[PDB]
């Protein structure tokens, strides 16, 4: 089944056109596309409803988008509207014109702190606004850490993601498996907002170090790190920065910083963080100095 | 980690004592430093080992050092040797004792065409020995663009510099964020030796206009005037020199002038190029 050239919604009457191919996540295509009145630009994701005939991911489907639909924060995908015709579902999304995190660190690889840092609060500033509306994200990865023109961080793709229906409620299925699987993932144990903490510090660790904590070339000897607590903090990374990926990348659940802790951590409160990065981050390694002062031209 | 009082090389058995503050170059500070034994003042890099950690950073180290101590040539800055203890990298450079064009530009701004052209062809027939010996700065800027007692060009700083290996090479990756940002960086498309001939054209246009070509208030409005090659010579400036900052500053690499096209513009065979610039010069312009 081809793709619409010219999407319409049977509803609202809005007609969008097919525009550049921007990637595909697993079993959706996503492209940029323009509304043909207001001409304004957005992300479409397309999905063939031919892969949805299975209703477990016809769940997967109508639970990312409930989900998605109920957020608004500066620091998590839009949500501008969904609809369908009898091939393909699809949803408008806002468009983060360069890319993600992911493309960042394939052409970087290890940030300078003050790089990490910034991008990092945006990462915690956008996850407490979810775990304060009881929403807990299971798959945090670079790839799905969005960025605007101005580099602002936007957490997207909710194909994982569950609303929690009281405070403790721990949670078991999965429809999917999370780039980052913490351990209590791993043991099939029940989890909760503290898996959200620990792929954060997963995504800590590989923007300070250029490579992931845990990953090895083999996905056996991964998981068995993982379960055993088995990584190594190179001697350069500094020691604020250090603790604070100890204390996120802890097996017991209840030993981590919540999302609150995390933000007022010395590394926070008392490291340089920048108010903009300067565009050629995407590429070259920005200059600061040694101490940071607001007192300086 | 405080400094040492007086630095001993433990190969050569070399002592120099640890003179006047010069300036720190972000990571690095630079002191006036004076040989024990011969008396003779040079400028002495002080970079501390516990920022070199990082292995990425120890590349960059011994690659600076690595092409400053294979150069020599009168307009550049001299390299007299290095060494290292258990906290420190000690690197020893010709003392330039009238600092860089950054602090004549502070004081002076628009400077004199003469002046201009005085400057500018040292700057170029340095950037030509570099280029020969297959050596790109990538960072040329009025603030590495040191002068010595007479007043005479000599380039450092080679922080940013990459060797050429083979004919054709295009580099990509840079250890910093030069000054000058080519379009060719911006758009990571791969540079080569074009990148010199173009920051000599922010450079030339800096020290007739007395601002830099695409520099703004905000770096955003900077980057997008340097993709769309959006800049302004102003009217006062003379048809032969506005020529030149043309050509040099295109956003095709392939269309600029290279080194050796560069000294021979009219602008140097047919202006008037001072042999020597008295002292005052640093403060106030000179009559011809
Ligand atoms: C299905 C798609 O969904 C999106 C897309 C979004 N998006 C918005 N603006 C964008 C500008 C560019 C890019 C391009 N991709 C290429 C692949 N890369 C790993 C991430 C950036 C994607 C942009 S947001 C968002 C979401 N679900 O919230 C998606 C989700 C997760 C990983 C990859 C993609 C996909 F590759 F398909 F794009
Ligand atoms: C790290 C240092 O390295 C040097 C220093 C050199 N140098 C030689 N004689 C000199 C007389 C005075 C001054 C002082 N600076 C103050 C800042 N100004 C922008 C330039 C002159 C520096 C002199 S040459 C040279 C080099 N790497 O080739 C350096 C490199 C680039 C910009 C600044 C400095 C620093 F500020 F640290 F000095
Ligand atoms: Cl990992």
């Amino acid at each position: 089944k081809e793709i619409p050239e010219v999407l319409v919604d049977p509803r609202s009457r809005r007609r969008y056109v097919r525009g550049r191919f921007l990637g595909k996540g697993g079993f959706a295509k996503c492209f940029e596309i323009s509304d043909a009145d207001t001409k304004e630009v957005f992300a479409g994701k397309i999905v063939p409803k031919s892969l949805l005939l299975k209703p477990h991911q016809r769940e997967k489907m109508s639970m990312e988008i409930s989900i998605h639909r109920s957020l608004a924060h500066q620091h998590v995908v839009g949500f501008h509207g969904f609809f369908e015709d009898n091939d393909f579902v699809f949803v408008v999304l806002e468009l983060c014109r360069r890319r993600s995190l992911l493309e960042l660190h394939k052409r970087r690889k290890a940030l300078t702190e003050p790089e990490a840092r910034y991008y990092l609060r945006q990462i915690v500033l956008g996850c407490q606004y979810l775990h304060r509306n009881r929403v807990i994200h299971r798959d945090l990865k670079l790839g799905n850490l969005f960025l605007n023109e101005d580099l602002e961080v936007k957490i997207g793709d909710f194909g994982l993601a569950t609303k929690v229906e009281y405070d403790g409620e721990r949670k078991k299925t999965l429809c999917g498996t999370p780039n980052y699987i913490a351990p209590e993932v791993l043991s099939d144990a029940g989890h909760s907002f503290e898996v959200d903490v620990w792929s954060i510090g997963c995504i800590m660790y590989t923007l300070l170090v250029g490579k992931p904590p845990f990953e090895t070339s083999c996905l056996k000897e991964t998981y068995l790190r993982i379960k055993k607590n088995e990584y190594s903090i190179p001697k350069h990374i500094n020691p604020v920065a250090a603790s604070l990926i100890q204390k996120m990348l802890q097996t017991d659940p209840t030993a981590r910083p919540t999302i609150n802790e995390l933000l007022n951590d010395e590394f926070f409160t008392s490291g340089y963080i920048p108010a903009r990065l300067p565009i050629t981050c995407l590429t070259i390694p920005p200059r600061f100095s040694i101490a940071p002062s607001s007192l300086d031209p």
